[PDB]
DNA sequence: TTTTTT
C-alpha cells in the first residue's frame, strides 16, 4: 500500500513511502494565516527519484539523519511546479529496517512532476 | 493544532 517517489502524484489526501533521509534541518517557526506554527525541512528520496519532506509541528526537526524510514499517509502539494511531501497528523514516521535501503549517495535526484495536458 | 517557499 506503498507507492514510490517516481510515482508520486500531487494533490493526494494520502501518500504512504519509504525512503531515506538526504538531508535534515533544525525545526523553526512559520507564520501563516491561521497563525504561528512550527516546521522544518528535510531531503528525502528512494532509488526511484527524491522528493523534498516537510515535517509540521512535532515532526519538526524531530526526524533523524540518513537512515531508513517510512513516510505515512500524509498529502502532496505542488509548489512553484514541483510536486511536494509533508508530515502532519495522519502521518506516522518511524524507522524502517529493510534488505538495505539504497545509500543517500545512490539514490537519484529526479523530482516528479504530474503529466499536463 | 496540513500550512509551508521556491
Amino acid at each position: 500500500m506503498e507507492e514510490k517517489v517516481g510515482n508520486l502524484k500531487p494533490n493526494m489526501e494520502s501518500v504512504n513511502v519509504t525512503v531515506r533521509v538526504l538531508e535534515a534541518s533544525e525545526a523553526r517557526q512559520i507564520q501563516t494565516k491561521n497563525g504561528v506554527r512550527t516546521i522544518s525541512e528535510a531531503i528525502v528520496g528512494d532509488e526511484t527519484g527524491r522528493v523534498k519532506l516537510t515535517l509540521w509541528g512535532k515532526h519538526a526537526g524531530s526526524i533523524k539523519e540518513g537512515q531508513v524510514v517510512k513516510i505515512e499517509n500524509a498529502w502532496t502539494t505542488a509548489f512553484k511546479g514541483q510536486v511536494q511531501l509533508n508530515a502532519g497528523s495522519k502521518t506516522k514516521i518511524a524507522e524502517a529496517s529493510e534488505d538495505g535501503f539504497p545509500e543517500s549517495s545512490q539514490i537519484p535526484e529526479n523530482t516528479p512532476t504530474a503529466r499536463r495536458r
